């Protein structure tokens, strides 16, 4: 899994321990080993969300496999609500778009995971 | 919908009122109310696009529904429109990637959009 | 094509001549004329993989074909070792995702490729 967050939160907003956290929840509800698991904040953007600089975030998850409707459900209530404990977003001004990776449409290692 | 523009061009010269201006030029080409509309532009990137740097933007547009051939023409001529007006950028140094999400793969507000 | 590189290697350890390298490589690799051809380079990103911020990468291609089973093995095989020469990432710390796109899906002058 590779997530990014992209946010107008100013990065001295982003707690220590954040990536850690990220990695180790994801690797948790995927079910994918924390080796797998790739994990980046984009602070300081220039963004808006209904038209409003108040906090936002954009956010991508690629996977391959584990995504689905009950699956994203549950990384949505828990990725919003990492992102209101750790950055004060509201949920309702977070996107997370969810993408199905097929295997050999991802590299790593020179190579690609077919 | 969420529309991000990459660009080298710096971030004074993006002028004010630009993330505004997307936000409602975007409501009213995908038909969306803007208060589901998020915009994000990210200045002052090194970029090249075919081998030279003159100002030059690489785009998403992720939207639920309301991506096709016809609507995708009309959505490149409306944001090329306002690249060249306002960042000055030519339309023929934009790529533009429409990707049509579908509802169970965004999430937002602690679930998804299913 | 357009391919952009998000890495937790700092700005100064990009080599000049990093873009033009890329953009040759990846002329040669798609078999599209570099004309076509659009990279991003972004460099000093607050980033994990595998919980450590040990150098790593985390990358996207975007190309109208050219995308499939055997041409991305060649392909990752070209970039980790263009990212492991150049930018010193290990290739076990890169992710590539591929994305093949439609023509219509692409806008570009105005238009789209369709």
């Amino acid at each position: 899994p590779m997530f990014i967050v992209n946010t107008n939160v100013p990065r001295a907003s982003v707690p220590d321990g954040f990536l850690s956290e990220l990695t180790q929840q994801l690797a948790q509800a995927t079910g994918k080993p924390p080796q797998y698991i790739a994990v980046h904040v984009v602070p300081d953007q220039l963004m808006a969300f209904g038209g409003s600089s108040e906090p936002c975030a954009l956010c991508h998850l690629h996977s391959i496999g584990k995504i689905g409707g009950a699956q994203n459900r549950s990384y949505s209530k828990l990725l919003c609500g990492l992102l209101a404990e750790r950055l004060r977003i509201s949920p309702d001004r977070v996107y997370i778009n969810y993408h199905d990776m097929n295997a050999a449409n991802v590299g790593w290692n020179n190579s690609t995971f077919a």
